[PDB]
């Protein structure tokens, strides 16, 4: 039962700090080092074992006082707990390297902002950086409460207590320092990673060499892989190819996390086939890093080929190179050249399923293949992908507890299956199209190179994930709303959404719907990400509104190519609708998302009241829309020519709403020595939206 050097380094580095959070309680005394070692030392007497009597140690730091203490104790031979007490003290340094007790942690979106005391849930609590509000040790406290109940439940084992600390040690400061964007948990887990590695490159205690090692893998044609098959079919599909990713992405890391015998804690993020691991440098690593690599290049040549690769590389790091010295980024430095191999080397359903079980490849009543695994839809047996959850509450024979969240909501299919995409497109408002809607984040690798520690890095790609495979279902299923807030609207949010997600994540997230709930969905998913983000980090997003029978990849193209010309138009931009436009260089297809969210709250509720109605004084005049509309047309053959003034100003009149559009019918000099467009031009992306809202 106990214990094994590669989980007392581990597990002592994971809990190194944990006496932080109890020192911001009302505990104990002393410093940090003090009350962690006494919340360990007691908890050893705690429904369990003299387990954490020895754990205590790591968090319990002199060079006499440490020898004459570990006698007390013990099997480890009186040998291997000296050796990896130093390594664990250094693996802090390599993670990050009179402050207060009351600050809150920062974001790594936004420094000048901090996170509000609430609890992490995907459901009903989107984590909102706002002003800096010190916290009360009686928080702290009941914190611990639950803290110290769920480490005494969860068994002492990496895939047990890395979920609790991070269950609970999300939303809390590493250092209480103004400006620390460091997660609690992000800290001391790769103290856990670091100190593991290291040890396994031979540093037993006696400075700075190659024995570290930097690995990423991921694949390439991803985009191509699900929506470009050209095979029913179709959208059930498009979703079981982009829930076989996962599997595949985590099966050649949980293959990697065994033979060379690491932990989660190694494992900085993975998701959507897009992961990296920090290993050590050894001959013996880079054997099986070249073992399992040769084979998973000859796997999904022998099932997908020609289809999709995977590619895998490594570049030895050293561990100074984890920090900043005299102003020089040097872990981004070195992470820079670990993403050059990877882009050199590219051009070379429905039922009870609350995860997966990794099992023998040889054994059956599994579900799908793998390179070096097979996976059963659920226990069985060792390690266990389970699916949007922290908890595990499994037979206790070593079963690794491996969790994984994603994005996968789908409006339910009568008799408990997924709709199709006939089922999104007859719900829609008015006229029934299919809504695609398709986007990434502005600029998303530049933001992975400001930082300067892995700490930094654990912190911005976990709670970039939190966002697009976490709290995007709470987004989707409408709610957050006043942090939302008032959004384009072609109807109230339904009682279960027609949404369905293909894949989400930072670098590339494809949903499809009812077009009337995708466009809304669109606007829901920016201010929540600019309220996320602090609003430092944007979105562009492109949007189609094509044929139900249609085929996906010819509908996919589309929508890709409007994202690049929002991308192509500056960065942060909506393409509601394709639409013409004068050639001249100054007038722009996607809309500014500030621009295009003024443009409906001011000029829908003139003609729309809501659910496929429009307003009274809108009764028998439904043809004055379109011919407003085909007015616009004239300004897009000529702009400097008061065509569509003139038009747009008694034809209101025969009608008798000479009140409305007074931005369309007077001329707008006042806009053209700025170089921009009149606001006749940009009218029709709110008029083609509610007309065919109000269609048939």
């Amino acid at each position: 039962a106990m214990m094994e050097i590669d989980e007392l380094t581990a597990l002592g580095g994971l809990l190194h700090d944990i006496g932080k959070p109890v020192q911001r309680a009302g505990l104990y005394s002393g410093d940090h080092s003090t009350q962690g070692a006494r919340f360990l030392r007691d908890l050893a007497e705690n429904t369990g074992r003299a387990e954490y009597e020895l754990l205590s140690l790591f968090s319990e730091f002199n060079d006499e006082l440490m020898i004459r203490r570990i006698k007390e104790l013990s099997g480890l031979t009186m040998e291997d707990v000296l050796n990896a007490l130093w390594i664990v003290y250094e693996a802090d340094n390599l993670a990050s390297g009179q402050p207060q007790a009351s600050r809150p942690l920062y974001s790594v979106f936004n420094p000048g902002k901090a996170y509000p005391w609430a609890e992490l849930d995907f459901e009903k609590e989107l984590p909102v950086p706002g002003d800096v509000f010190s916290i009360r040790s009686q928080d702290y406290r009941e914190l611990v409460k639950r803290l110290w109940e769920e480490l005494s439940k969860a068994k002492l084992r990496s895939d047990r207590l890395l979920p609790v600390l991070e269950k609970y040690l999300t939303f809390v400061s590493s250092v209480t320092s103004e400006g620390n964007i460091i997660s609690l948990y992000d800290h001391m887990r790769m103290t856990s990673a670091i100190a593991l590695a290291m040890l396994r490159a031979g540093c037993t205690a006696e400075r700075k060499e190659k024995r570290f090692l930097l690995i990423e893998g991921d694949f390439s044609g991803i985009q191509d892989f699900i929506y470009r098959v050209s095979g029913k079919g179709t959208l059930k599909y498009l979703r079981a190819r982009s829930a076989y990713l996962e599997l595949i992405g985590w099966d050649v890391v949980l293959e990697i996390l065994s033979r060379l015998g690491l932990t989660r804690a190694n494992v900085v993020f993975n998701a959507g086939g897009h992961f990296m691991i920090i290993a050590q440098n050894t001959p013996d690593a880079v054997k099986e890093l070249e073992e399992i690599r040769a084979k998973a290049v000859e796997w999904l040549y022998r099932e997908f080929e020609s289809d999709l690769y995977l590619a895998i590389e490594w570049e030895p790091v050293s561990g100074r190179e984890f920090g900043r010295e005299g102003g020089k980024n040097l872990f981004a430095e070195a992470r820079k050249r670990l993403k050059h191999k990877l882009t050199v080397r590219k051009l070379k359903n429905l039922p009870k399923l609350l995860g997966f079980g990794r099992t023998a490849k040889n054994d059956a009543g599994v579900l799908v293949e793998g390179p070096f695994s097979g996976f059963v839809p659920y226990p069985v047996g060792e390690q266990i992908l389970v699916k949007n959850t922290l908890n595990p509450g499994e037979i206790p024979e070593s079963a690794q507890f491996v969790p994984y969240f994603v994005a996968d909501y789908f409006k339910k299919d009568p008799k408990g299956g997924v709709a199709t995409f006939e089922e999104l497109s007859m719900a829609s408002t008015g006229t029934r199209r299919l809504g695609v809607m398709k986007g990434d984040v502005d600029r998303l690798g530049e933001f992975f190179s400001s930082m300067d520690s892995p700490s930094k890095l654990a912190t911005a790609s976990r709670f970039m994930d939190y966002f697009f495979k976490g709290y995007i279902g709470a987004i989707i299923e409408g709610k957050f709303g006043y942090i939302i807030g008032d959004v384009p609207s072609l109807r109230d949010w339904p009682e279960e959404p027609d949404i369905v997600v293909v894949y989400a994540g930072g670098d590339d997230f494809f949903i499809v719907g009812a077009w009337d709930q995708i466009f809304e969905l669109a606007f829901r998913v920016r201010r929540a990400f600019n309220a996320y983000t602090g609003g430092k980090l944007t979105l562009s997003v492109g949007l189609g509104y094509f044929d139900e029978r249609t085929p996906i990849y010819r509908m996919a193209d589309v929508v890709s190519e409007r994202l690049d010309t929002a991308k192509d138009e500056g960065r942060n931009r909506v393409f509601v609708v394709g639409r013409s436009r004068p050639l001249d260089g100054k007038h722009k297809l996607s809309y500014e998302w500030n621009h295009y969210e003024e443009l409906w709250r001011t000029y829908a509720p003139r003609i729309y009241a809501g659910n496929g109605r429009l307003k009274g004084k809108l009764e028998s005049k439904k043809g004055l829309l379109w011919k407003l509309l085909e007015i616009r047309e004239l300004y897009v053959r000529d702009p400097n020519d008061v065509r569509w003034a003139y038009l747009t100003a008694y034809l209101l009149g025969r009608h008798g709403l000479s009140d409305l559009f007074p931005e369309l019918v007077g001329i707008d000099t006042k806009a053209v020595e700025r170089k921009e467009p009149q606001p006749v031009y940009w009218v029709d992306g709110v008029l083609k939206i509610v007309l065919m809202a109000v269609r048939r």
